[PDB]
RNA sequence: CAGGUUGUACUUCUUAGAGGGACUAUUGUGCAAUAAGCCAAUGGAAGUUUAAGGCAAUAACAGGUCUGUGAUGCCCCUAGACGU
């Protein structure tokens, strides 16, 4: 057997409610570690984390700055390439541009109506993409001006849950055969793929229930898609009649993340976090349910927390799961190969 | 520590418009024949129907009001008038 076992790293706490979004630093000079962690939660707060080198006590790190601009929950965060800037989606019908050194909000994006579930940052950093319960995807100048809004003929029924982008690698030698696209996942169970011009390129009806999250392989060759359908769908951008691969992950799918290198898929689920190996065909490579540190409070027992977010650090060695109890948990992997 | 001034300044305090927010939320081998519900702890600005009120069905009670009304039936007073 190839055993992939998990060493517990630590605990990042001080998030009052849920942990809805997590981003880790971009690798700046190549193959070097990311010092930076940012989370977003219900709690009305965006947390900036100063991370311990080793692990002291049971903790992996300590809260540095708490960004407060927001009325309702923070749905999703995205980083600039600079790593010096972050953005916040919210149910408060607004987006925010955050300087990461100062607590300062730079500009805020206004003009969304209902509420905002997700945001994406384009590789050029001059385009912001935002989506919400308006069944609408919006394109913003970094100066805070709505540039475009996808219309009825294209846009999908119910709510856009998540929008993301299609990475173009640095070297041209990294083999980019396709066109640039952006992907939109929704509560109608539709995975959409649009060109830069906001023209529908490929819209497949992926799921039977609703889709909470979508992420793109670092290669931009495949898409991972998931929600209440209790199914993890992987799609080849070459042949779409049939989904590339499918996995059964217990109960409901909250989040999905690709290992920036390692070629695994981590899935946030109510039961816990599952990790899939794409290099072999088997259905459950590493499974983590987490008992509650808040349960250690005497007399109150948990049903377990459910994990509301995932992120990998740039090196792909560390993994962060945001939870129901407002605690981020950190885990590392040791390989024992028989 | 106090005044006086000031600005392509600002919203914590102050107005008060928009919109949030609480649904008994979360947890509970707590009581419930596990159903309505109650209870506790935690979080929470707020968990006594959040608090205090407005409105008030069917029916009555020959309740009160001709002295609130230029709403009136009938009765009475009409030039030393019960009129002004
Ligand atoms: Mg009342
Ligand atoms: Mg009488």
């Amino acid at each position: 057997s190839l055993d992939i076992q998990v060493v517990k790293r630590g605990i990042l706490e001080g998030h009052s409610d849920w942990v809805t979004s997590i981003v880790a630093g971009f690798s700046q000079k190549e193959n070097e570690d990311s010092p930076v962690l940012i989370s977003g939660s219900r709690d009305k707060t965006v947390m900036i984390w100063k991370l311990y080198e080793e692990e002291q006590n049971g903790y992996f790190g300590i809260p540095h700055k708490a960004l407060t601009g927001h009325n309702h929950f923070v749905s999703d965060l995205a980083l600039s390439q600079e790593n010096c800037f972050a953005i916040s989606s919210s149910w408060d019908k607004t987006l925010r541009l955050w300087d990461l050194r100062t607590g300062t909000t730079y500009k805020r994006f206004v003009g969304h109506q209902s509420e905002v579930y997700s945001v994406a940052f384009s590789p050029d950093n001059r385009q912001i993409l935002s989506a919400g319960a308006e069944r609408e995807i919006k394109l913003w100048n970094i100066l805070g001006e709505c540039k475009f809004s996808s219309a009825e003929k294209e846009n999908h029924s119910d709510w856009v849950s998540c929008v993301r982008y299609s990475p173009i690698m640095k070297s041209a030698n990294k083999v980019q055969p396709f066109a640039p696209y952006f992907a939109s996942v929704g509560w109608d169970g539709r995975l959409k793929v649009w060109n830069t011009n906001f023209q529908i390129r490929y819209t497949f009806k992926a799921h039977e229930s609703n889709v909470n999250h979508l992420s793109i392989s670092p290669n931009g060759k495949y898409i991972a898609t998931g929600g209440k359908d209790k199914k993890l769908l992987i799609w080849d951008i070459l042949n779409l009649t049939y989904p590339q691969r499918e996995f059964d992950a217990g109960s409901t799918i909250n989040q999905i993340a690709f290992n920036p290198k390692l070629q695994w898929v981590a899935v946030g689920t109510d039961q816990g976090v599952k990790i899939f190996n794409l290099m072999t065909q088997s259905k459950a490579p590493v499974c983590t349910i987490e008992a509650e540190p808040i349960t250690k409070a005497e007399g109150q027992k948990g049903k377990n927390p459910q994990c509301t977010s995932l992120a990998w650090n740039a090196l792909g060695k560390k993994l962060f799961a945001g939870f129901t109890d407002g605690v981020i948990r950190t885990f590392s992997f040791e390989t024992s190969a028989n």
